């Protein structure tokens, strides 16, 4: 079973503090026990420890694979973030169990202003890789302004662009827009949802204006369901 | 606007002392604004601030309507409680948000055997039904026996059993078996995942064996994306 995560495991056969302490002093294994392990750059690799010091643990490598990552295509949620911080985090433990290739914090003219900590969410996303058995986890970016999204996103991209407000004055459903094949980014917006004036440059930009469903759901939901939109249409969309 | 939920507003203009609090005193409305209650049964009342009291809210009542559920079909899910019980009032939380009618808690040969906090996720249901703006909350049942949602779950209803482990694996997606217009229920194992003869026992009755995806996910997790699928499906064919 369980997996842990080793950057440096192609020049460097002692693992990362955490880990060592979780694999010798938490879990008790000892030399001669086998590991797996992922670099987080698409690979697992076979192991054994070597050596257990007071503080430290080496292994050996006996091998190595590349995992095929479980979608198609890439997958990019950009969203807004939420008051509380309890809900985005677990909001991306989700998206990464799911399968998402980058999560980026926007800023929009209703959003939350707060400078957001991009460390504490990357370790979220190594613990949600190690625990859903991935090799990779999603590229995050925290605070980019809702123009630099909307601008600078690879247009190759099909470009959804989420809302629901009634005072926001036609939608369609990510089915009319996503083709397998295609990357594809979605943003969503906060709780006041994105302006007007938002939605008109997203769409002026080539962005596709977007109903999730017919409930009201919270920002971190709407991320979630977004994501879930995608593996969805993967594989309800297969041929054969 | 806000929603709030006053199950007696049919028989009583006074408000419960958790809305009451919240409108006065953290809110501060006064006599005269106006509200939306649910009763959580169906119905939205539009309703106005009366009296406040050193203890209580009164209102009058002065329009009703029924609530246009934004899903079709009843949608089920019945799954295995995790060991920690965040998890389960996480899941059903977004349960709420998205859409679904029922939540039963199993138990099934590899499940954790344990008290639900039921009233606990009540108050969750009803918290998540008025952020989103409904009229109705999930039945909420708990340590039913698989074989029980086995054996008599309508026919009618297109029956899902949701496994990936290897030891017990063709299986399809819910997209080869479920069609608007009927009722969907879709079952979903504990950690250990579902015996070989509780898949063997479904699948004689009738259930299709299905796939959530790729992914491997938390029970949680495939709880809120089976409950999506169906939503899913759904806006598809509108
Ligand atoms: N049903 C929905 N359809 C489209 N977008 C939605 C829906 N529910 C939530 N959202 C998104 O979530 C954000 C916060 O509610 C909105 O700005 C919007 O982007
Ligand atoms: N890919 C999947 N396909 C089918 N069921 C799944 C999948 N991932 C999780 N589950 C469900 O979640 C439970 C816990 O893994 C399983 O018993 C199963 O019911």
């Amino acid at each position: 079973l369980p997996l842990f995560y080793a950057p440096d495991i192609e020049q460097s056969d002692r693992l990362p503090d955490d880990e060592a302490g979780h694999i010798l002093r938490v879990l008790r294994m000892q030399a001669g026990d086998r590991l797996r392990l992922t670099d987080g750059r698409g690979s697992f690799f076979d192991a054994v420890i070597e050596t257990a010091d007071r503080k430290s643990c080496y292994v050996s490598v006996c091998g190595q694979e590349s995992w095929q990552k479980p979608w198609r295509d890439r997958i990019t949620i950009a969203i807004a973030p939420t008051k509380q911080s309890e809900r985005m985090e677990w909001m991306l433990e989700k998206l990464v169990e799911i399968g998402v290739d980058e999560v980026v914090f926007i800023e929009s003219e209703h959003s939350e202003r707060r400078r957001i900590k991009a460390e504490r969410l990357e370790r979220i996303a190594i613990s949600a890789m190690k625990q859903s058995l991935k090799a990779s986890f999603p590229v995050i970016r925290v605070n980019i302004p809702i123009q630099t999204v909307i601008a600078d996103t690879p247009k190759a991209a099909v470009r959804l662009i989420a809302y629901v407000d009634e005072a926001v004055r036609g939608r369609g459903y990510p089915s009319d827009f996503y083709h397998v094949g295609q990357d594809v980014l979605i943003l969503i917006g906060p709780e006041g949802d994105f302006s007007p004036s938002e939605v008109e440059s997203a769409l002026l930009a080539g962005f596709a204006p977007v109903s999730l469903g017919e409930s009201r759901l919270r920002t971190e939901t709407a991320g979630l369901v977004a994501c879930q939109w995608i593996h969805t249409l993967q594989a309800c969309y297969r041929i054969g």
